[PDB]
């Protein structure tokens, strides 16, 4: 009984277009909704398929459907509701025009293998100011979820999504899409963690905390100032669990000035409790969004 509304839809205002992508046994559609909201009769949406409909997962599903429907915010992709009139259970969010932020920060590279345009960004590399404007985006979402102390134990640019003018959001928690993710490392069966990620804490006494997530939030900086880089890409699973818990840290990156190095390297305190809280993280980042200093070779 007791619990939260969440807006169901009905199939008929869901047409389906084509597959934006198949992860966490979930294929993703793009979709156009009818009628899902006044404002606009059709209108388009990412739509989460699920690949099994077993009653421990349909739980896994009405769970993610009510957090998801609580969880509302500025950077949280907007959740719609969710449909279980027929068979693939369906979950529906906004469409994000540039998909994830990981692939976006690469095909904004220098190293990007061709060039990639859009009408609301240029191609080639990104401004620092707004390379600082997607950390900024990400920090204002980790804050909003730290509020609730909700915890992320996912968080890396994989699992944002970058939609019209470069509006940046978290829009993954739970059930990893890529099971041959290299960043993910298999511990147990069916049990895998983005060690490449995760702080000491996590990888030792396996506890994950607001500070787990600063920590995390400090690598997804240093993705977003590598144009998507996988942590410790030269390393192995186990050779990056020896680096994080020796206490090795990550090079600055090239594109990265000092002033942000820094703000990383307060995310990465061996000490969960000397990390710096979120908000200050946040706050100096829209701080260093407004003026972006200068910064060359
Ligand atoms: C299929 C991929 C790409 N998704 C979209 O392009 C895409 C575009 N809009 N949108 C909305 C939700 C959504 N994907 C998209 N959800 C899925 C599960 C998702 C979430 C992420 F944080 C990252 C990737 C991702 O799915």
């Amino acid at each position: 009984g007791s619990g939260i509304r969440v807006h169901h839809i009905k199939r008929r205002d869901i047409v389906l277009k084509w597959e934006l992508g198949e992860g966490a046994f979930g294929k993703v559609f793009l979709a156009e909704c009818h009628n899902l909201l006044p404002e606009q009769d059709k209108m388009l949406v990412a739509v989460k398929a699920l690949k099994e409909a077993s009653e421990s997962a349909r739980q896994d599903f009405q769970r993610e459907a009510e957090l998801l429907t609580m969880l509302q915010h500025q950077h949280i992709v907007r959740f719609f509701g969710v449909c279980t009139e027929g068979r693939p259970l369906l979950m529906v969010f906004e469409y994000m025009r540039h998909g994830d932020l990981n692939r976006f920060l690469r095909s904004h590279g220098p190293d990007a293998k061709l060039l990639a345009g859009g009408e609301d960004v240029a191609p080639g590399p990104l401004g620092l100011g707004q390379l600082l404007a997607v950390a900024s985006q990400v920090a204002a979402g980790m804050v909003y979820l730290a509020g609730l102390h909700f915890v992320h134990r996912d968080l890396a640019t994989r699992n944002c999504l970058v939609g019209q003018g470069l509006v940046v959001k978290i829009g993954d928690f739970g059930m990893s899409r890529d099971i041959y993710s290299t960043d993910y490392y298999r511990v147990g069966g069916r049990t895998m963690l983005p060690i490449r990620w995760m702080p000491p804490e996590s990888i030792l006494y396996r506890k994950f905390t607001t500070e787990s997530d600063v920590w995390s939030f400090g690598v997804v900086l240093w993705e977003i100032f590598t144009y998507g880089k996988q942590p410790w890409y030269q390393l192995s699973n186990t050779e990056a669990i020896d680096c994080i818990t020796q206490g090795r840290e990550l090079e600055r990156p090239r594109a990265c000035p000092p002033e942000v190095y820094a703000i990383m390297r307060g995310c990465w305190q061996r000490e969960p409790q000397q990390r710096h809280s979120i908000k200050d993280v946040h706050a100096r980042l829209q701080a260093l969004a407004q003026a972006p200093p200068v910064y060359l070779d």
